[PDB]
């Protein structure tokens, strides 16, 4: 593996470095086992119900165009299912599509003062899902255990990437209009081979309506004065983050749009938003309106909500504030 | 994005309007992937290699103040290390430093009776590296397929552009009287922190001689009569082409100084010429003369030699066309 040779020359100062080397992040993870790098091996519900064991973490969970990222806790957990879950709102709220997890790495991130500790879970198409960093507050006594219960010799090489559909015309808007959870869409999208964007412009404009791409930029600097709880959500085809909060400061750089909150951050680069949406979609206790954002490719960089949990209906305050943007 | 229709407006009727609008060639290319053009993803050694599917096709390398443009084929290629190469003489002859490529898009080059397909790479600068423009020759099925297999929907957008150095003093006379290969110039530039003129004027005269602006002219009236072979040089921070052959043609126009080839073509901004240098640079056969031309910024517009190849010494009556040069 010239691969690891080649990291080292490239290491500008690893997303990056391996796209310049046209591989994905897990096979420059591999190519990394026995450096700064080990492999671990074991049930991937085992991993998760033991990060329990440790205590405060930082959670990166991103795509090619947003980084979200959280401190928190591995607390109320939830996976015995296909789709498992962390329920902790104000703090790490995440939710996990485990068919799609395939490898998990111990890596010590080339840091310049030190080093910097975590533990990352990759794609069966070896892209990453999900990046957990130990923090100042981290009990290392426990951080160490978990890794000596996991780490092998093993090192494997890597890997790669069904549902009846039926016509469109508009029972797509029936369809639309019959849902109960904001997940039920996915299953609406895979029922009939339509990107988010093509049903989006299929549908009236009630349930869909293509608004200014300065639409995020507008919106939390309305939640940043009107000082309401909002919910953003980042993810990518494995894994979900959620932030819900208030919004501190909201500061921008060259093309990226900052949020820095004491336990949340948001970098989002915002240039690349190339189709910004306004959606209602149905739930068991009213329609939920959310702003969503699209990249070039039709990637979802991120979408927002006002704050909300089940059997809750949506602030008006948020219903005002993201009406404003649909007159 | 007012740069597609700046753009436009500005059609004068790219690396010109671009100026204008004070953005590099690549953001220009990058405001078009929806109308003329498309993003192309992939290693840029597959795209390469996959380029010999097609046959002939022109190929256009140039700086600020030189246009390269060779007719051929990429046979014979080489391009597992850093710097690679297509290896056709007395054709496509090319020197591609890798590291420099960034991005690649298609696009059809606005004419006038009809259309232009090309394949255009940029540097992290946002500089034109080569362009591969298709001929009547050039099959289109293949050209088709190269296309369907790179063509792609992301678009993200674009980027940005170590060694250690010694003292000077004079070790640069006796490391330039050690080289073996002309390549070798470049680290003694790069280990000293000099610029080619910074150096020339700081060796002895034998090994560079500063002569008259007019020497390009000079040289190439002499290469027409005598009818010998000749070597032109023409680059950029991420290429550089080569032309080896008889010069037929030589046809000056206000300012221009061209060649007519019936497989190369040059077109040469003479007066865009500062400087005029005679060197003379060691080789594992022994020294080769040759005339470089240097802009007022300090840029190399290009560079002649005598035809020839390794273990091969420079023909005589290059060396009697050029010596006459600095009697």
């Amino acid at each position: 593996m010239n691969h690891y040779t080649r990291w080292l020359e490239l290491k500008e100062q690893a997303r990056d470095i391996a796209g310049l080397m046209n591989i994905r992040e897990a096979e420059l993870a591999f190519a990394r086992v026995t450096h700064d790098a080990w492999r671990m091996h074991g049930d991937i519900r085992d991993i998760l119900a033991a990060l329990e064991s440790v205590g405060e973490t930082k959670c990166i969970c991103r795509n090619e165009y947003a980084v979200h990222e959280q401190v928190g806790t591995f607390t109320n957990q939830h996976l015995n299912g296909h789709a498992g879950l962390i329920l902790n709102p104000r703090a790490l709220d995440l939710r996990l599509f485990l068919n799609q997890w395939a490898s998990v790495f111990h890596i010590k991130e080339n840091t310049a003062r030190g080093e910097r500790q975590s533990i990352q879970f990759f794609d069966h198409q070896g892209d990453a899902l999900l990046k957990v960093y130990a923090t100042d507050n981290t009990d290392m006594a426990a951080w160490s255990e978990l890794l000596a219960r996991f780490i092998t010799d093993e090192n494997t090489p890597l890997e790669l990437k069904v549902v009846q559909t039926r016509a469109d015309a508009t029972v797509v808007e029936q369809e639309w209009r019959a849902m109960t959870d904001v997940h039920q869409f996915f299953t609406l999208l895979k029922r009939h081979n339509l990107t988010r964007q093509q049903a989006f412009n299929l549908v009236a404009d009630d349930l869909a309506c293509k608004v200014s791409n300065s639409a995020l930029a507008q919106i939390l600097e309305s939640a940043q004065q009107d000082g309401n709880e909002i919910m953003v959500f980042v993810g990518n085809r494995g894994c979900v983050q959620i932030f819900t909060g208030v919004v501190e400061k909201v500061v921008p750089m060259k093309g990226w749009l900052n949020i820095f909150n004491p336990t949340f951050t948001l970098h989002l680069l915002e240039e690349s938003i190339a189709e910004a949406w306004v959606t209602r979609k149905p739930t068991s206790d009213g329609y939920v309106t959310s702003l969503e954002l699209f990249a070039h490719d039709g990637t979802q960089i991120a979408q927002l909500y006002g704050q909300r949990t089940e059997g809750d209906q949506e602030q008006a305050q948020w219903r005002k504030q993201i009406a404003s943007l649909i007159p």
